[PDB]
């Protein structure tokens, strides 16, 4: 079909957000990442021990093995995955492409073995990025773009509820308003943005933001500038050097956060910001630091309050808020 939507659902904290797409014959969830240029899933080359309790493909009549390809990726807490590739029919809200390069896992980290729903990732970051070698692979939306209606893809994540990613259209039931849009930089092979400006609570700044947008990061990565003058605004708040952010009391009031686009404000609810209870009456901060990346990470977050329309045209990124 030349459009097609598909229900994307966070795990518990709306640490992570899972969608159900076919891979060959079989169907599986999959971490639908702005940020990677990567498709990756468990199979039947797993190790039966790191594939225990998860859906996997298996490559079938239908598949086709690119000999010689590898893939490998590595992650901050020091997860990783790797394997080889076929290219296979994948179908995500009917919308497919027939041979999709499909990196099959040949092994996992204990840590995805043990998130026993996510059985694997979409990438829908630019395909410059892709890791497959020799040889690099392209991703998904860069192979059914043309075929869609428009060359677009949107994401309309939920707090605590399922929320939709539509292909090659935009959903005028999800979002209120109009679209508002902004010019892309792809040059790192993110889909990288700037605010134009950014306000703590009724404090607005006339200072820029530059960052991607990535439905595969859980928190707002912000400057530590912005992170230490947002926490300065939530009483009792302090950085946690054993949670590696910043926590203060469960009933502390957080005020909402939102940066401009244009004549657009994209808010994110204090509601939104108080991430996960960490114990002793303490709550683990949905905002936290940058550092070492170079630069900021809109993540689930911020992104679960928006409608964001990812335009391969231009390339652009658009907002709207949620109805
Ligand atoms: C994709 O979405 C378009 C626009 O709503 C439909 O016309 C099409 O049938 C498919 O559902």
């Amino acid at each position: 079909a030349a459009t097609g939507s598909v229900t994307t659902n966070p795990t518990s904290n709306d640490e992570e957000y899972i969608t159900q797409v076919t891979v060959g014959d079989d169907t599986l969830g999959l971490d639908f990442d702005t940020g990677s240029a990567d498709l990756w899933v468990f199979s039947s080359q797993t190790p039966s021990s790191e594939r225990s309790g998860h859906d996997y493909y298996t490559p079938g009549s239908s598949a086709q093995k690119i000999d010689g390809a590898t893939w490998s990726i590595s992650y901050g807490d020091g997860s990783s995955a790797s394997g080889d590739v076929y290219k296979d029919k994948v179908t995500v809200g009917g919308v497919s492409y027939d041979s999709q390069a499909v990196e099959s896992a040949e092994k996992v980290s204990s840590e995805f073995t043990q998130d026993t729903a996510n059985d694997g990732l979409l990438g829908l970051a630019f395909s410059s990025i892709n890791t497959v070698q020799p040889t690099p692979q392209k991703t998904f939306f860069d192979n059914v773009k043309s075929s869609l209606s428009e060359p677009i893809f949107a994401v309309a994540l939920k707090h605590n509820a399922p929320g939709v990613y539509d292909f090659g259209y935009t959903d005028s039931s999800k979002y209120t308003g109009s679209i508002t849009y902004t010019d892309v930089d792809n040059s790192q092979g993110f889909w990288g943005f700037t605010a134009d400006g950014y306000s703590i609570g009724s404090d607005s700044s006339s200072d820029s933001i530059t960052g991607i947008a990535d439905t595969g990061t859980t928190l707002l990565l912000l400057d530590d500038s912005i992170v230490d003058a947002y926490y300065e605004q939530v009483n009792g708040a302090s950085y946690d050097s054993s949670q590696g952010g910043y926590v203060f009391p469960s009933s502390a009031s957080l005020p909402d956060f939102s940066v401009t686009i244009g004549d657009y404000t994209a808010t994110v609810p204090g509601e939104y910001i108080s991430f996960a209870d960490v114990g002793n009456g303490q709550t683990f901060g949905g905002i936290q630091s940058n550092s070492g990346i170079g630069f900021s990470i809109f993540g689930d977050v911020f992104l679960k309050s928006q409608y964001v329309v990812f335009d391969a045209s231009g390339p652009r990124l658009g907002f709207a808020a949620q109805a």
